[PDB]
DNA sequence: ATTTTGACGCT
DNA sequence: AGCGTCAA
């Protein structure tokens, strides 16, 4: 009753760029704008692998991971932009730099947690408190929320036939119901959060040209889920009260962290399909099947409650470079292995030197990882060494030294299907 | 031959 | 420390 926490203490947003790498390339090349477009890496093997797809191309069925030759079978007029290749490998610098543009804009509004190259969480609790104080009892106009959806609305009792009509009808129902007079109202706090996110998204688009979607809720899992509900170029508010109906038909795998083996086990062991069905288990039952940590997390999450903080971290914690060597291209000679370690180490050196100048820090550990032909696991072996000098020849030599005894017997066997260098354990400089 | 990353958990 | 999970 009066003591049941409801996980309504925070306002959290997740901002995710729409078809991000495609938009970077469309900004650079106006010929690609408003077209079915994709970004591809490599070209010789089946036209290259698609890693990003414009919404116009998705309408034809083009997806991430498709070979470009096959995408062309679905979408003959598909336009393609190629990832830069340097030193024999795909080089993602352009997208990392565009990411920095967006992150630097978002951080003007609030503390952000960089969650991936194109998305960040925002803890808006303090900003909402401030805006509620400058704005005192003044109602919030629908004009302040021109691209916001209220999940679950409209409900109940003809513009309803088109999607913008429905959006406005749901928003009107929501705002009509709001009580602006209580500064402690969670629903009001979320609404002010959404106003701020509209401002943030407008700033991102104005200052970079890039469009994005966003979720606004009380925690990161719900913000992330909300964000995906009305992509692209829209934002979605998931209130605490919307959770029971939303979760009643939500496949377990759609919640972040449950998309893999753990989610599959939740489905298989409990014989359920949707997140809401989890409410019928005690915390102890869930802990018994999935462990203390997972059990408690699931017990709270299925009720819309999660406490994971927005971490104050705008910069990546590691800087890595990897290359796969599939099928017949697997590395089978000592010289091959050393040459590719050098290529990787040279890209890594460039990125580390820039990072040291920009961010006043230095990496102190080098992690070397390899995969052997036949092993399905991403990494077959991982070994570390000291990272004491930003020198590509030294880093590549040290990596060879730490992995050379994996070679069973001038020849390398079994052939290597992946090399990976990662700089870790940063200290201030 | 789904590539190139990145964060965090378990022991 | 080294491996495993999940993710974009
Ligand atoms: N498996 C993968 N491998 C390589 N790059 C990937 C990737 N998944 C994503 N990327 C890269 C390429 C992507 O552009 C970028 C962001 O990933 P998203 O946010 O998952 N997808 P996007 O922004 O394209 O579309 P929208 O969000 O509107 O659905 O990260
Ligand atoms: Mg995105
Ligand atoms: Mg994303």
């Amino acid at each position: 009753g009066p003591h049941m926490a409801t996980g309504q203490d925070r306002v959290v947003a997740l901002v995710d760029m729409d078809c991000f790498f495609v938009q970077v390339e469309q900004r650079q090349n106006p010929h690609l704008r408003n077209k079915p477009c994709a970004v591809v890496q490599y070209k010789s093997w089946k036209g290259g692998g698609i890693i990003a797809v414009s919404y116009e191309a998705r309408a034809f069925g083009v997806t991430r991971s498709m070979w470009a030759d096959d995408a062309k079978k679905l979408c003959p007029d598909l336009l393609l932009a190629q990832v830069r290749e340097s030193r024999g490998k795909a080089n993602l610098t352009k997208y990392r730099e565009a990411s920095v543009e967006v992150m630097e804009i978002m951080s003007r509004f609030a503390v952000i947690e960089r969650a991936a190259i194109d998305e960040a969480y925002v803890d808006l609790t303090s900003a909402v408190q401030e805006r509620l104080q400058k704005l005192q009892g003044q109602p919030i106009s629908a004009d302040l929320l021109p691209s916001t959806y209220i999940e679950g609305l409209p409900q109940g009792p003809e513009e309803t036939v088109q999607k913008e009509g429905m959006r406005k009808q749901g928003l009107f129902q929501w705002l009509d119901s709001l009580q602006i007079d209580n500064l402690t109202s969670p629903d009001l706090q979320l609404t002010v959060g959404a106003v701020i996110v509209e401002e943030m998204r407008a700033a991102i688009e104005r200052e970079t040209g890039f469009q994005c979607s966003a979720g606004i809720s009380h925690n990161k899992v719900l913000a992330k889920l909300a964000c995906g509900l009305n992509k692209p170029n829209r934002q979605t508010l998931v209130s605490h009260g919307s959770v029971p109906q939303l979760f009643s038909q939500m496949p377990i795998r759609k919640i972040r962290s449950l998309g893999g083996k753990l989610g599959a086990s939740v489905i298989e062991i409990l014989g359920i399909e949707y997140m809401g069905e989890l409410t019928q288990f005690t915390e102890s039952q869930l802990q018994s099947h999935f462990g203390e940590k997972n059990g408690s997390w699931l017990y709270a999450m299925c009720r819309g409650i999660e406490h994971d903080p927005v971490k104050p971290r705008q910069l990546p914690k590691t800087i890595g470079c990897s290359k796969n060597f599939p099928g017949k291209t697997a590395l089978a000679t000592r010289e091959q292995v050393q040459w590719w370690l050098l290529q990787l180490a040279q890209e890594l050196e460039e990125r580390l030197t820039k990072d040291r100048n920009d961010n006043d820090r230095v990496a102190t550990q080098l992690v070397v990882s390899i995969r052997v032909q036949g092993d399905k696991r991403l990494s077959s072996l991982r070994r570390c060494c000291a990272l004491t000098r930003y020198d590509a020849h030294k880093m590549s030599h040290d990596a060879f030294t730490v992995i050379k005894n994996c070679n069973t017997s001038t020849e390398w066997s079994p052939p290597l299907t992946m090399l990976f260098l990662c700089a870790t354990k940063f200290s201030a400089s």
